[PDB]
């Protein structure tokens, strides 16, 4: 099965981009899972490295738009956006050391992070970013 499934009973935002970037994150996590279950660890690589890229890109939209909209949470919402980029940055510098590895506890770690963060803290924005 894959990891990842989006529906918007639980995760829309009434924004048309976050969801579209959300889907995708969805789907670049579910190649990674299947990946992370073998070992060929160039191919891991270039998923995690495709996802985590993504990601930053996804943040930063989202935090322009908060930001240009004065939307109330703002720099809360980007503290957690942050904190998720340092843990991706400190797994590559690890992974692409040769010191860790990436398998399918990192992308469930992945799955609860945005199936938490997407209820809890994107939807919040949804009122603002959608008027
Ligand atoms: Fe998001
Ligand atoms: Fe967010």
């Amino acid at each position: 099965m894959a990891l990842m499934t989006w529906t918007a009973a639980e995760f829309g935002t009434n924004v048309g981009f976050a969801d579209d970037q959300h889907k995708t994150i969805f789907d670049m996590v579910n190649k990674l899972h299947d990946t992370a279950a073998t070992g060929n660890r160039s191919e891991i690589g270039k998923q995690l490295d495709a996802l985590i890229d993504y990601v930053v890109m996804h943040f930063k939209s989202e935090e322009t738009e908060m930001q240009k909209k004065g939307y109330a949470d703002f720099a809360a919402h980007k503290a957690e956006h942050d904190k998720l980029v340092g843990v991706c940055a400190d797994l590559q510098k690890k992974f692409h050391a040769g010191e860790a590895e990436v398998n399918q506890d990192t992308t469930r770690f992945v799955r609860d992070w945005y199936v938490n963060h997407i209820p809890k803290v994107d939807k919040l924005y949804g009122p603002c970013l959608s008027a």
